[PDB]
């Protein structure tokens, strides 16, 4: 559904890396100077596995994706990435769902488009498929990719 975060900066946070125990990241990691997709997922989310293959494809095309493991189990999450492939430039462990709370997600299966300056530009509640990418996100991704080049 709608998001009140459109046009606003990413919420402050300090989360641990999923595959790098003890390494912590903050909102600055989402200000890469280039647009980035923030994908919320979990091993218990059916739509998440479905869309995973498509994420691998976009990632292989240069689309920068940051993964946010939501209220999940690190081992299952890591095992999941080792089996299906890892498309994420970085993986954050939102074990308590605190970042998810500030982001206002309705659950797993959610993607946010963030511009080079860390501003949330779009929120898609649902699985990411070619239709959604083509018609709804791609046009924005291209705009902010150019307005950063």
């Amino acid at each position: 559904l709608e998001s009140a975060l459109i046009g606003k900066p990413v919420p402050k946070f300090r989360l641990e890396s999923l595959d790098n125990p003890g390494q912590f990241y903050q909102a600055d990691v989402l200000t890469q100077g280039k647009p980035v997709l923030l994908n919320v997922w979990a091993t218990w989310c059916p739509t998440c596995r479905a869309e995973h293959q498509y994420l691998n494809q976009l990632s292989a095309q240069g689309i920068r994706v940051v993964g946010m493991n939501y209220k999940d189990d690190r081992q299952k999450a890591i095992s999941w990435l080792k089996e299906l492939g890892n498309p994420y430039a970085l993986s954050l462990f939102d074990g308590d769902g605190m970042l998810g709370l500030d982001l206002g997600v309705y659950g797993a299966a959610e993607t946010f488009l963030i511009d080079g300056n860390g501003i949330i530009r779009y929120r898609h509640a649902g699985d990411l498929n070619p239709r959604v990418w083509e018609e709804e996100i791609k046009p924005l991704w291209e705009k902010y990719s150019k307005e950063a080049a």
